């Protein structure tokens, strides 16, 4: 591999750092994947810069991701340009992704049109490529999230933050790092396992599904995961919880998809299908 930027190089690309949202004119894109995401313009090229953003651990954050990303490249993967340690921050360069997060674009953030169910079919598809790449390369990514699922100019899932990630090539940890809202029971326990992985997409399939997000303070039920369990013990079904932002979705793919989320939101880790299968099943959805 990658370049190595200068942190004053970053600084003229993204105007400094600017906390300003991009609606304002500022350079701000969004935080939450252990720093904040600005807008930049380097090597004649429309940039992501992550300033991260313990301060050891966040530097094995920051060596982790260039580790995964220098032997991973994938289609379905986010493409690292280069880096940042010499300045007082530690920044990540990124390709552009003109149509950020899925989890932005399935709460229609900023204004923009909902995804359609042709197009929330290819980002699932897309993503479950990125995780066997990853698996098939003896990965756990540790952290798949709808936040973490990137979307380009044709709308392909790329996933992103491989700082959590870890290599194989079943093990305990005394420190617990993910999201509670996608994580898997053992992976909240201290257990990784790509097993959790694949609970956590599971998780993510239900945000395409009904547009609603993992977690919701203000909701019944709170956490998404608990919408198995309700359409399981027959109080309501799948279509009550179909995203209405939609007008292309077909009952039959859509209650194959959720055939998959279920399947993936198995309690037992070794009752889960493995990414091939996933995959496989979200190819027959569509074809
Ligand atoms: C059409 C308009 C309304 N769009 C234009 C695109 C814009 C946008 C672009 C990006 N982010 C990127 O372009 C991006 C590229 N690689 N990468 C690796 C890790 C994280 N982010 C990135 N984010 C973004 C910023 C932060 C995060 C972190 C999870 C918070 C994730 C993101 F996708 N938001 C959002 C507004």
């Amino acid at each position: 591999r990658f370049h190595s930027f200068s942190f004053y190089e970053l600084k003229n690309v993204t105007n400094n750092f600017d906390e300003r949202p991009i609606s304002v004119g500022g350079n701000k894109m969004g935080e939450g994947g252990f720093g904040v995401v600005y807008k930049g313009y380097v090597n004649n090229t429309t940039v992501a810069v992550k300033k991260l953003a313990t301060t050891e651990e966040l530097k094995q954050q920051f060596d982790q991701e260039i580790k995964v990303m220098a032997k991973c490249q994938h289609e379905n993967l986010v493409e690292l340009l280069g880096f940042s340690s010499d300045g007082d921050d530690l920044c990540l360069v990124y390709v552009y992704m003109p149509n950020g997060s899925l989890l932005d674009r399935l709460s229609c953030l900023d204004g923009t049109p909902p995804l359609s169910w042709h197009m929330r079919c290819k980002i699932a598809q897309g993503a479950a490529n990125g995780i066997n790449f990853l698996h098939e390369n003896h990965h756990i990514h540790r952290d798949i999230k709808s936040a973490n699922i990137l979307l380009d100019e044709a709308f392909t899932a790329k996933i992103s933050d491989f700082g959590l990630a870890r290599a194989s090539e079943t093990v305990m940890t005394s420190r617990i790092v993910g999201t509670t809202a996608y994580m898997a029971p053992e992976a909240l326990r201290g257990e990784i396992t790509p097993k959790s992985d694949i609970y956590s997409f599971g998780v993510v399939l239900l945000e395409i599904i009904t547009g609603l997000p993992a977690v919701d303070e203000h909701r019944e039920p709170q956490l998404l995961l608990d919408i198995k369990e309700e359409i399981e013990d027959e109080e309501k079904t799948i279509e009550d919880y179909i995203d209405k932002k939609m007008n292309d979705a077909d009952s039959t793919s859509v209650e194959a998809m959720y055939s998959v989320a279920s399947q993936c939101l198995h309690e037992k880790k070794n009752k889960r299908p493995d990414i091939k299968k996933v995959q496989q099943l979200l190819q027959e959805m569509t074809a």
